[PDB]
C-alpha cells in the first residue's frame, strides 16, 4: 500500500527526476511529517532502480548517507511514476548553502570531515563490523547534490550514475558508459580518456578528485581564511555555465588548472591543513591522491 503523501513543493529538477518536499500524513489527527519524494518517469526506470538498489542496501546505512524510507510505483493517467521517499533536509544542497552563507572554521571541519566519512563508507570493501561489502563509487559528486543536515554535516544522495564495483563488470560495459557525470568535476584522467578499464578500483580516485573540488568550495566560503569572496563554483571564472568536456580538458588537463588558493588563506593553521590535503586529492596523478578514509582521518586531527 502507497504511503499517504501530499506533494508540496518542487525543490529539485534533474536529468532523471524531480525532487519534492512532501507531507506524509500517516495520521489525520496528528501533525504531518516532512519527507522528500524523488519522482522518476517510466522512461528513467533505470536511474530509479540504480538509486533504489543503493538506498535499500543494509550495508549502505550511514549518518552521511541520505536516509531512505521506501520505493513505490505509482500509476498515473499518462503512464507510471517511480518514487524514492527519503528524509528531507530543509537546509538544501551544499552549493546553495555556500552561496548564501559564510561558514565558521567549526562548520568547515564538520562539513569536510563528514563528506570524507560518507565517501569513505561508499568506497569501503568492509562494513564497520568487518564483513566484506561491495564498494560503491558515486561518479557524480558535486556541491549541488550534497545535502546539508540540520547539524551542519554533509549527507550524500543522487546515486543515479553510481557504480557498484562488481568483479563481474566488463570493459565493454564500462567504456560504453564512458565519461559519465558533470564535466566541471571530472578528474583529468577521465577528461583525458586515460583510465585502465579493467581496473575498476581506480574509479575511487576519480571520486576523490571531485571531493577535493567540493572541499575547496567549502574552504572558499570559510571566514577563518580572512576576507571571503562571493561564492563561485570550481572554474567559474574560466568556463561557461554548462561547460563541455573539451573545454574542461583544456583547463584541468592541458593547463593543469585548479581553483586558486590565495597564500593568505594559509595563515590559519587549520585552513592550511585542509588546503594541503585537498591539493593532494586533486593531483594530476590519481596515485598521488589520498584515499577518502585518509582525508577523514586528517579531519579528525583538526580538533587541535
Ligand atoms: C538530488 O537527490 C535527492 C534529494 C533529496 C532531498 C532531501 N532533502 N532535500 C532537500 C532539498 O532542498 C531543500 C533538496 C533540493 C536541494 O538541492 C537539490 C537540487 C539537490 C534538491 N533535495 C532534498 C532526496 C532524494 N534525492
Amino acid at each position: 500500500e502507497l504511503l499517504p503523501i501530499e506533494l508540496d513543493t518542487l525543490v529539485g529538477k534533474g536529468r532523471f527526476a524531480e525532487v519534492y518536499k512532501a507531507k506524509l500524513k500517516q495520521n489525520t489527527s496528528e501533525q504531518f511529517e516532512t519527507v522528500a519524494v524523488k519522482i522518476f518517469p517510466y522512461e528513467e526506470y533505470a536511474s530509479w532502480k540504480t538509486e533504489k538498489d543503493i538506498f535499500s542496501d543494509i550495508n549502505l546505512k550511514h549518518e552521511n548517507i541520505l536516509q531512505f524510507l521506501t520505493a513505490e510505483e505509482r500509476k498515473t493517467e499518462l503512464g507510471k511514476q517511480y518514487w524514492l521517499i527519503t528524509a528531507f533536509h530543509a537546509k538544501g544542497n551544499l552549493q546553495e548553502y555556500l552561496t548564501r552563507h559564510v561558514i565558521s572554521w567549526e562548520d568547515l571541519r564538520k562539513l569536510g570531515s563528514s563528506l570524507a566519512r560518507g565517501i569513505a563508507h561508499l568506497h569501503s570493501d568492509h562494513t564497520p563490523c568487518g564483513r566484506p561489502k561491495m564498494p560503491i563509487v558515486h561518479r557524480d559528486l558535486k556541491s549541488s547534490n550534497i545535502l546539508v543536515k540540520n547539524d551542519l554535516t554533509c549527507c550524500l544522495c543522487d546515486f543515479g550514475l553510481s557504480l557498484r564495483l562488481d568483479p563481474t563488470l566488463s570493459v565493454d560495459d564500462l567504456a560504453n558508459s564512458g565519461q559519465v557525470g558533470t564535466a566541471r568535476y571530472m578528474a583529468p584522467e577521465v577528461l583525458a580518456s586515460a583510465m585502465n578499464l579493467e581496473n575498476v578500483e581506480s574509479f575511487k580516485q576519480t571520486d576523490v578528485y571531485s571531493m577535493a573540488l567540493v572541499l575547496w568550495e567549502m574552504t572558499s566560503r570559510c571566514n577563518a581564511v580572512g576576507e571571503v569572496k562571493d561564492y563561485e563554483p570550481p572554474f567559474g571564472s574560466k568556463v561557461r555555465e554548462h561547460p563541455c568536456v573539451a573545454s574542461m580538458a583544456d583547463n584541468v588537463l592541458a593547463d593543469a588548472g585548479r581553483p586558486e588558493i590565495p597564500s593568505f588563506w594559509l595563515n590559519h593553521q587549520g585552513i592550511q591543513m585542509v588546503c594541503e590535503t585537498l591539493t593532494e586529492c586533486w593531483d594530476h596523478d590519481p596515485e598521488a591522491r589520498l584515499t577518502a578514509q585518509c582525508v577523514a582521518e586528517r579531519f579528525s586531527e583538526l580538533e587541535h
